[PDB]
Order: structure tokens, then sequence, then C-alpha cells
């Protein structure tokens, strides 16, 4: 079918949606960008064509492989009570005369429609359920996205998605996958299975795989076969009836409309912005996967997968015969509806690989001894920071990329460095922040850094210090291209807020002695002072 059928109403904005910047972070502000609802069409054409799915033996036997895993896990159904106060505060009110803060507080009016929900729910298993479409507001760097398509269902609907499935995508990709699944591991943890698994082959080869627009490559086969795998568990008969009638009804298709209530349309492919979602999009590129790999006889496959981002590291076969195996791998994914974006390419250096926008590279701690973290490009990361200090928004990406990324040569010099300079400068290092972490909400106390930074990524990360060339070459070209004050004015700038925080004593000091001990010279001695890292949520309204 096709993924997508438009009537012709526009995709439309809630407000005015800017797209550009209004500093002494970032000079060149006519690099950053935001995307916005002009930017729709564009999308609309790219993620809109047939899909055309061929099977094989090897996608049966995964799947096989994949329900018998499936059948050993039990879900539990979740009270209204849980599934409201997993609901962030600002999440979208309900067209039905409630909002998320009557949510929270267990407002009779919001309880009594979410329970007429699902009441409805388990009453109606076809009729298509009705969702919102949106153009999302994301910032980059120049050199030009379209605006993402953001699609979900209402308020209400969410909790009910909640109380059906909230445990299930909790625990079961796990046990479908193993260590395959992404979002089991921190940073720490993901380099670590990365760099074992490699060092595990006898001769090491990996690529990225990356999927052209994999929520439109989702068929509606594979949102029932994903269904098929749910079910395999040990469930309450209502939460099977109610999962029944999700997939039915919300996961496999249903209305596009758009902000002033007009019918944009109709999809046949995943939503970005349901429960299931990571989940979903987890299990099912994990199957494709795992069957091509199997069809182009690539030997001994460790698999990586978070939602539609795969990295396999595996044995090498030769330069040539890796080269054409690739091809094969390729042609399997395409057969499964599950193309190529830029075409995948083999690595034999984990240093290049690029898994989850980031990368493994080595430094040193204190002692000298070698030492592995997680990376990536930091445009975007300073980019959104750049832009985060420009206009107020309640979305902190700084925060969420200090926290993954904080032994970065970027994240300590620059990201640490300028907001600790704002939080000092405004005396709002008090208060609590929200950030975004694997797609779900977390309140952070901006001065608990220190001990964050330390039970995810060790004291390690507090002293590093022969970053490779290759990460500083990186860095200060990004620099340069984005306009950004050089290292060395960082460290000038970084001894100040050391200075200034240390004064204060508590966790401010502290925040001070261990955040900026790389920028003092003499060094002083670092001693010693979590259900984050567990399971994807992206898309699917989760607060903790
Ligand atoms: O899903 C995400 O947004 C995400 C995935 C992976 C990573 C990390 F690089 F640490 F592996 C960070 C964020």
């Amino acid at each position: 079918s096709m993924s997508y059928t438009w009537t012709g109403a526009l995709i439309t904005p809630c407000a005015a949606e800017e797209s550009k910047l209004p500093n002494s972070l970032l000079r060149h502000h006519n690099m950053v960008y935001a995307t916005t609802s002009r930017s729709a069409g564009l999308r609309q054409k790219k993620v809109t064509f047939d899909r055309l799915q061929v099977l094989d033996d090897h996608y049966r036997d995964v799947l096989k492989e994949m329900k018998a895993k499936a059948s050993t896990v039990k879900a539990k159904l979740l009270s209204v009570e849980e599934a409201c106060k997993l609901t962030p505060p600002h999440s979208a009110k309900s067209k039905f005369g409630y909002g998320a803060k009557d949510v929270r507080n267990l407002s009779s009016k919001a309880v009594n429609h979410i329970h007429s929900v699902w009441k409805d729910l388990l009453e109606d298993t076809v009729t298509p359920i009705d969702t919102t479409i949106m153009a999302k507001n994301e910032v980059f760097c120049v050199q030009r996205k379209p605006a993402r398509l953001i699609v979900f269902p209402d308020l209400g609907v969410r909790v009910c998605e909640k109380m059906a499935l909230y445990d299930v995508v909790s625990t079961l990709p796990q046990v479908v996958m193993g260590s395959s699944y992404g979002f089991q591991y921190s940073p720490g943890q993901r380099v670590e299975f990365l760099v074992n698994t490699w060092k595990s082959k006898k001769n090491p080869m990996g690529f990225s795989y990356d999927t052209r627009c994999f929520d439109s490559t989702v068929t509606e086969n594979d949102i029932r076969v994903e269904e098929s795998i749910y079910q395999c568990c040990d469930l309450a008969p209502e939460a099977r009836q109610a999962i029944k009638s999700l997939t039915e009804r919300l996961y496999i298709g249903g209305p596009l409309t758009n902000s002033k209530g007009q019918n944009c349309g109709y999809r046949r492919c995943r939503a970005s912005g349901v429960l299931t979602t990571s989940c979903g999009n987890t299990l099912t590129c994990y199957l494709k996967a795992s069957a091509a790999c199997r069809a182009a006889k690539l030997q001994d496959c460790t698999m990586l997968v978070n939602g539609d981002d795969l990295v396999v590291i595996c044995e090498s076969a030769g330069t040539q015969e890796d080269a054409a195996s690739l091809r094969v791998f390729t042609e399997a994914m395409t057969r499964y509806s599950a193309p190529p974006g830029d075409p995948p390419q083999p690595e034999y250096d984990l240093e290049l690989i690029t898994s989850c926008s980031s990368n493994v590279s080595v430094a040193h701690d204190a002692s000298g001894k070698r030492v592995y973290y997680l990376t990536r490009d930091p445009t975007t990361p300073l980019a959104r920071a750049a832009w985060e200090t420009a206009r107020h928004t309640p979305v902190n990406s700084w925060l969420g990329n200090i926290i993954m990324y904080a032994p970065t040569l970027w994240a300590r010099m620059i990201l640490m460095t300028h907001f600790f300079s704002i939080l000092l400068a405004q005396e709002q290092l008090e208060k609590a922040l929200d950030c975004q972490i694997y797609g779900a909400c977390y309140s952070i106390e901006p001065l608990d850094l220190p001990q964050i930074i330390e039970r995810l990524h060790g004291l390690s990360a507090f002293s590093l210090h022969s970053y490779s060339p290759g990460e500083i070459n990186r860095v200060a070209s990004c620099l340069r291209k984005l306009g950004v004050p050089p290292l060395r004015v960082w460290r000038h700038r970084a001894r100040s807020v050391r200075a200034r925080l240390l004064s204060q004593g508590g966790r401010a000091a502290t925040c001070g002695k261990y955040l900026f001990n790389w920028a003092v010279k003499t060094k002083l001695k670092l001693t010693p002072i979590s259900g984050w890292f567990v399971a994807g949520y992206s898309g699917g309204d989760i607060y903790h």
C-alpha cells in the first residue's frame, strides 16, 4: 500500500515558528536554522511511496526465534493512577476538556474519560482512531533538512496506551534481543559492548546501515508481526483485547488531521508519536537485519539496535568478499522494505563506525592508562546550545548532552563552561531543568552533575587528557566552521567559572572542583563521593 495518502490540507503550525536564531558561544548565526511546517511538503514527498515486501525462510526463522523468547515474558496491566503519573506535565492536552495537569492530579473528569476510552477500545477493534499531524521544530547547522513529521493521538488514548503496553515495551525487547538491544546500555556500557565485541573477532569488520525514512518502510504487516510478538507474552485477557484494538485502530494506520482539524489524509505506516514506536522500530529493525545477515552469509554477527539505527560487527571474509556480501545484505533489507539511505560500507576501525550519531574514541586518564569513551560530531549540540541560550525553551539538549557525552573534549570545555557561566550569572544553579534521555523526560538538578557523571563514567571522566588527533580535528574545525571561540579561550573562561563556583561551597564548589579540574594546571586529587538507561521511549510521551 501507499505509506501515506494526502488530501491537500496543509500540515499546519500551532503558533509562530522561528526559523532563525536571534553570541559569545557562536558568531555565524546564519548557519543555525530551525525546521518549520514550511518544509512540510518536501518531507511529504520524501516519505510517501508504495511498499513491496517479499519475505523468506530467514525472516520466518528469526521471527520464530523471536516469538520463543517473547513467550518467557509476563507483563502486567498498569493502573490509571500509574499511567497518569507517567504523563509529562506539558503533554499536549485533550480535545475532550482536560490537560496533562488534570491527568497527573487524578481529576475525576480526565480519569472518567480515560475509562470511557478504554471501554471503547475493548468493545470496538475496528474504527480507526484520530491522530494529529505536525511538523517538528528541530535545530540544525547548515549544510538543508525538511521538518520531520510527528504523528500522535489524543491524550486520553495515550494514557490507555500506557496502561496496556508500558510494561511490555519496558521489558520485552531486552528479552527478545538480548545484548543487541541498544537502550539497555548507558554510553559507557555501550562503548564496553562495542569495544569488547570488536576485540572478540579474529578479523573484525563493521558497518552501520542507515535505512531510508524508516517510519515509512514499516508495513501494516510489520505492525501486526509486532503485535503477534507482544501477544506471545503472558497477559491479562483485557490487555490482549486492548493491544489488539490499539494496533488495528492506531498502530497500523488511520486519519491525519492538522492543527485546524482539517483532514490531511491517511497513514499506513509507523506513527512517530505513539508508545510502541521505539520498541516497534527496534523489534522490526532487528528482525529484518538479522535475516539480511543470514541471507548475505555474514559470519558470526553481533548487532546493536536502537530503533531504526543499526550497527553490525562481524568476522571479515576479505575486503572484496566483504564489500560484496554487504550488497547482498542491502538487497535483502530492500526486499524486506528497509531500503538504504547512503549505501552501507565496510569499516575496519571501530573509531570510524558511526551508530546512534556517535562513535568510540580513546583518551588517557590521570595515571596515563588508555580509556575508551563515546563521542560525536559536536555541531548539532553546539547549534542547539546556541539556539537554547538565545530563545528560552523548556527543553535542554545541552544538559542531556553534558550527561551523555561528559567525557568528551567539547562537552567539558564548551558546554560545561558555558551554561555554568550562565547559571552562576543568573543565580539559577539550584533550579531543576528538564532533559531528554532515550526519549524519556527526567528533571535533573545541574548541581548533581558531578555524582551523575561519576556513576555513569567513573572518575576518569574528570581527568581525561590526551584525546586522539582525529577527534581534536573534528572539534577545532567544528569551531572554526561555526565561529565559536577556540579551545584556549574556553580554558580561560573555565578558570573564571571554576573559581566563582569554588567560593560558594557545597555542591557548587564540587561542580567547580570536578567539572573544571582539566583547566587549572596544578590538579587537585579527585576522590569519590537509576532506571535511566533501560529502554527507549522516544515518541511515547513518558516522564519519570
Ligand atoms: O536514542 C537516542 O536519542 C540516543 C541513542 C544513543 C545514544 C548514545 F550515543 F549514547 F549511544 C544517545 C542518544
